[PDB]
């Protein structure tokens, strides 16, 4: 039946995908042709954030809309027996259950880690409300298992030899699109890809040893990353696991793109990537980024983010306009044609800045205590406002100031040279941990 | 729920897999454990035949109980152009609605080569009545397509990036038991493998190469299976392409065991183990046996066969008592408490040699006029009954009389030293021949 239908959203998110791996975003040792034509076709965000540096805690920004530090949700959930912390559906309205309510069908294929209780599993996808509950994990994820049987997801009791995780998801997405083509749907394609341990078909993994080798010479992917290496780690750039891993989840993403053209969805589709912090320390690539995953420095929390909406948002733009995965939440809700029911939101509607709009500045915040990993030099506040960051550190306490633009590598502190600005964005971090009610650093008394 | 039920049968059949080719037939190249640990609790058949050397044909005995001869189909169905054949469903009450009407739930998994009329496909498995026809062809299968997507098979719509087609058909088969699991059901598991062109996944193949080498010297796989070998076919036994694939079939079958357990059905679950004709020329092992596909010498007829019913047939025995593809029909029925209602069946019931019977001697034929591969060397007919078979030739008029017990190479042609018995042969073939109305070879006038 053809007539006006609201869009359909499918949000893509990788996890511990860096900055610096798409080849959109500059790299030429890794392979993304689809995210690369995805961003062709949409709008490719430079200042692109996650609202914190770890797992959980971005999650929940997503599907609550709210600070972590709001939710008290900082750092991603240990195993049952660490934590006594969960997404409660019964204190946040939340984005699949605000979709429904638009008259979306909902589906999450994958990963959740807003409840680690998988004895009860009260906060798990299905008690937050999703329609379709696909391959979600039925354990602590931990170390991970990328091949049939998923010894993560039980869920998953059908599949065929050796199946690779992130090829099974992207296909369980495609079928979700398919069975779900008549009417308006979110899919939240929650990827478990490229989290430790670092796992690839062997063919994907031989092609880019081989490319290391053409690279860097014969025998280095041997030295570097023979069976020496047991969890396929260096401090080497271009991992060949990481990118093999990458092209697996590519690949997928162009069958997503295949199966939205096949079955004239394409024009009244929305298509997010995103990731939901930044690439971790000894496999990721943060570019020319400071750190990564579990730090408050850009390499933490940049991260890649392409929007195509073919006819409503120009294809091949670069935005260079600060956003986080707050904005989400209302941005979804607009497409959908609804309104925030009492439900209070920390980000903003983006729908008016892809529509080619002028942009507008606000403070954007950031808070991690590390309740969860406890790394003391790590613990940390942060507040953007223009091009300048303040960063304060409450282990060997002091302030950073970084002016993002001329110093994007944060590798010239400004704190002491440009006090009144830093008094000034100090009083902006003050103001808003006291608003989030911020959980105080876990070190000694 | 709990109670008496007639047992499901599930019948797996290879595509041209050699009589030798199974470590339980000998093999030590190939690795095949979980057939082997199928064998050690069923009754392996040393002398079980197809009753034709060609995939239509065998196909045609199996789901009509009648000799290929009287079928009017004695070679395989080409492309439609090329043919007016098609099994016709308004002809035969087939093996699917034979259990049907014993209550059975059906479904076909895969090739079916009985009707290659695709405009149409009035001879296909759902005209046939199949309640589930799941990946059969969609096309003529010609040289085949291993890997998703699945050129031969449009219904196979969803599958994962590079999945191997015996690994999803076994995945279909299992899943087919898990959703079936409630009730009688047939599953006819119709495997492409083994059939050319060779494929299997990289892995595989690598790990047959490297054992190729062990046995046969370095350098020795990419000697004889090298980018030269374009189809990987060879004179040399030991085809690492054939071992890979054999190995995909057999982890499959391993797959549907530990379903069986896992459900709770092995109890009540008959498992048949078969292959449609005699390995390939340059592809398959018929060890001993002479020739091979499309000949009517040992090679192209005999077939492993493992029949697995856990309390009902003695584990780990061997029957030398001939058998042939025509006998699945009454077998089958007898297990379902069926009887054939005005159908005409020219097998025999084989639940008393099953269950430990002593075993009884019938006359068994075979014709092959090669109405399709136009093989004329090889068109000729053949009747064994006890040891000795005797092959009537077309082209070259001969007789040839083997004592298949002291002579199952048939190297050692007796037709001229042993003339009465030969005498006695012709007479029951002859009479056979005209029985069936056998179809005239295809030769000049
Ligand atoms: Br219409
Ligand atoms: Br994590
Ligand atoms: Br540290
Ligand atoms: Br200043
Ligand atoms: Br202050
Ligand atoms: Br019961
Ligand atoms: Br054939
Ligand atoms: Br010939
Ligand atoms: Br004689
Ligand atoms: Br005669
Ligand atoms: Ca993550
Ligand atoms: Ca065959
Ligand atoms: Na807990
Ligand atoms: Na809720
Ligand atoms: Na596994
Ligand atoms: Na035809
Ligand atoms: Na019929
Ligand atoms: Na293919």
């Amino acid at each position: 039946m053809q007539g006006s239908r609201k869009p359909n959203i499918i949000f893509i998110m990788a996890d511990d995908l860096g900055w610096g791996e798409l080849g959109s975003y500059g790299n030429t040792f890794n392979e993304t042709p689809n995210l690369d034509r995805l961003s062709a076709q949409g709008m490719r965000f430079t200042q692109a954030y996650a609202a914190a540096p770890v797992a959980s805690p971005t999650r929940a920004s997503i599907m609550t809309g709210q600070y972590p530090a709001r939710v008290g949700i900082t750092d991603f959930l240990p195993e049952d027996e660490k934590t006594d912390r969960w997404l409660d559906p019964t204190k946040y309205v939340t984005l699949n259950e605000a979709l429904s309510a638009s008259g979306y069908h909902t589906g999450i294929v994958g990963k959740w880690h807003l409840d680690t209780d998988f004895k009860l599993n009260k906060g798990g996808p299905k008690a937050h409300g999703f329609n379709e509950v696909i391959g979600t994990e039925s354990e602590y994820i931990a170390d991970g298992d990328y091949f049939f049987p998923y010894s993560k997801i039980a869920s998953f009791d059908k599949g065929t030899a050796n199946e690779y995780l992130t090829d099974r998801q992207c296909a369980e997405a495609n079928a979700f699109i398919t069975r779900n083509r008549e009417k308006p749907f979110f899919l939240y394609l929650s990827l478990y890809s490229v989290h430790t341990r670092l796992e690839a078909p062997v063919q994907l993994v031989e092609k880019y040893k081989q490319k290391f080798d053409q690279k860097y010479g014969t025998g280095k992917a041997e030295q570097f990353f023979g069976a020496n290496n047991v969890r396929h780690e260096s401090a080497q750039r271009d991992n060949p696991w990481l990118a093999a891993m990458l092209e697996s989840i590519d690949t997928g993403v162009g069958g997503i793109m295949k199966t939205l053209r096949e079955t004239g969805l394409a024009e009244n589709t929305i298509i997010v990537f995103f990731s939901d912090n930044g690439g971790a320390g000894k496999a990721g690539n943060n570019a020319h980024l400071r750190a990564g995953k579990t730090w408050l420095y850009e390499g933490g929390i940049r991260e890649p983010l392409i929007v195509s909406w073919p006819g409503k948002i120009k294809g091949n733009t670069v935005n260079d306009n600060p956003v986080t995965s707050l904005d989400f939440y209302p941005t979804f809700l607009a497409a959908a044609g609804g309104k925030p029911t009492g439900g209070r939101l920390d980000g903003h509607n983006l729908m008016p800045l892809l529509r080619g709009g002028r942009a507008s500045g606000r403070p954007l915040f950031w808070h991690y205590p590390s309740e969860t990993g406890k790394w003391v030099n790590r613990m940390s506040s942060a507040v953007r406002e223009g091009n300048y960051k303040l960063l304060e550190f409450y282990n060997n306490p002091r302030l950073e100031l970084y002016d993002l633009q001329n110093d994007p590598s944060e590798s010239h502190n400004l704190a002491t040279d440009r006090p009144a600005e830093t008094a000034r964005l100090k009083k902006l971090l003050e103001d808003w941990k006291k608003e989030v009610n911020a959980e105080a650093p876990h070190l000694a008394r």
